[PDB]
């Protein structure tokens, strides 16, 4: 009967509950069923919950949604939209305002002496996007820093603010939620690198939900936001009304995942040729498929 | 080594070869391999050839492409484009110019006394599209005519012209190729019903072709038409340069196939309720999936 709604650990539950509870209470009123929040210590807990039918619908990032579609019987059906009109969000590297580091060059030059707060291994902005553009494209490794730990966006931002880690990954959403959870902390941060645009986060359901359940859920998302009270709830989440979506929104993250695999395989001093060819062509086939799909979407 | 290119039986081979041979000769010159035409007596022969790896690439209609994707390891990668700027093509019912039948009402009123040339069971414009809008939506059957045979578009158009069958399915492309194959025959035809727009026909390859083969084929299609001689070959096929495409172009035909299944199941005097519900909801789940996908494409 009750629905379980998975919420990724971008922030503490303490900070998430006040944004999410009124939304899930509105969902309950409209679906006529109980809706329970499902949290986990990392993104993998939501994906695994969905794989085992313990999570029915979830808010994911694009990378964790990709893994849920591939591994957890997931399907995207809606996309979040920034309340401020931004067309997606961006990944960043942050250091403290008192750091003499001002750009990626200065960072990489001193990496052996600096501690690094990397993201959740399933985070688009926390892990994959800096993982390709900062590390892979520079032929370096998070292991090349003095010390590295993985943590969620809120933990990383506060550790940099609090001078507990020298640099960390983060994102522009999470930085804006600092204006709420922790404002004098935002003033202690300085962005030294910003990614290309990342698409807005998907909402995903498990494909084995009934037809009538999906229709009710989809109607709820597509129509949410039409009243004053729903507008106020979206505003607190940092969102405008949702957009219809599909697994096609994941293409640029699939591409980025294969690009990282490619830049890795090609920077790999430890394969021969019969075998750097075989692996290169297998990743290339997949990239070609996504390029052709993109060409098709463009020409529609 | 050699590629087999499947060509659906919209016309006789006698009429197809002069349009197709120069195109396939240009393909050979560019791919540096032999390209052989693969014909069959009906569309099913091309789909089955692809299923058994005897056909590598094919020009299909949307319905036969749907069946090849579902059954024959096919994938759409390009779409044909009308040389005259039309945005797709249309299905028709034709009678002879000397018939007193002028519209679908007159036709259906006298159907018990008329012979009917239906299309190839795998033809979009010959079978499925009139099958839903003419027959299913009118709660009637091709069995309700005096006699019915299935035949390809050219055979049907000539039989109506030649006063050998009273009415037949056809399409606006095939009628325009009559201006070429058989002009005084076109003057003997009268269109009494026209469908909504059908998307342009896809070109499809089998998914197990190598990465380098697909890249060469795709490059050939995307770039064809840039020279005088290639323009002349496309013009003879009735085409402009190709458009990048994907399996997403098949959505409206998938929908139409499910609509026909639905109108059938709901006009079915011979199921109970526990069972008109179970089948109705299964077809509805699929239609809902395609509606959601359409909503997503629209909102991109």
């Amino acid at each position: 009967k009750a629905l379980n709604f998975g919420i990724i650990s971008t922030e503490s539950q303490q900070n998430l509950k006040p944004q999410w509870t009124p939304f899930l209470q509105d969902m309950e009123k409209k679906l006529g069923v109980k809706v329970n929040a499902f949290f986990a210590p990392d993104y993998a807990g939501i994906i695994q919950g969905m794989r085992f039918n313990k999570v029915d619908i979830a808010w994911y990032g694009n990378l964790s949604a990709m893994e849920a579609v591939d591994r957890a019987n997931g399907q995207v059906f809606a996309q979040t939209v920034a309340a401020d009109g931004s067309p997606g969000y961006w990944s960043v590297l942050i250091v403290n305002k008192d750091s003499p580091i001002n750009n990626l060059n200065d960072l990489l030059a001193k990496r052996k002496d600096l501690t690094f707060g990397n993201g959740d291994p399933n985070s688009t902005s926390g892990f994959l996007v800096p993982g390709y553009y900062v590390f892979a494209k520079n032929n370096i490794s998070a292991s090349d820093f003095k010390r590295t730990v993985n943590a969620g966006h809120e933990t990383n931002a506060l550790a940099v603010a609090n001078k507990q880690v020298d640099v960390a990954t983060n994102n522009t959403e999470n930085l804006d939620k600092l204006k709420t959870s922790a404002p004098e902390k935002l003033k202690e941060l300085k962005v030294i690198w910003k990614s290309p645009l990342i698409p807005g986060d998907p909402i995903v359901w498990r494909k084995n939900l009934s037809e009538t359940t999906k229709d009710k859920i989809y109607d709820f998302f597509m129509n949410y936001g039409k009243t004053p009270e729903e507008k106020a709830v979206l505003e607190r989440l940092g969102w405008a009304p949702f957009r219809a979506s599909s697994d096609l929104q994941l293409v640029p993250i699939r591409q980025l995942a294969l690009f990282k695999e490619m830049q890795s395989v090609k920077d790999n001093k430890g394969l021969n040729e019969q075998d750097k060819l075989a692996k290169t062509t297998a990743i290339q086939a997949q990239l070609d498929d996504l390029d052709r799909l993109n060409n098709a979407l463009s020409a529609m």
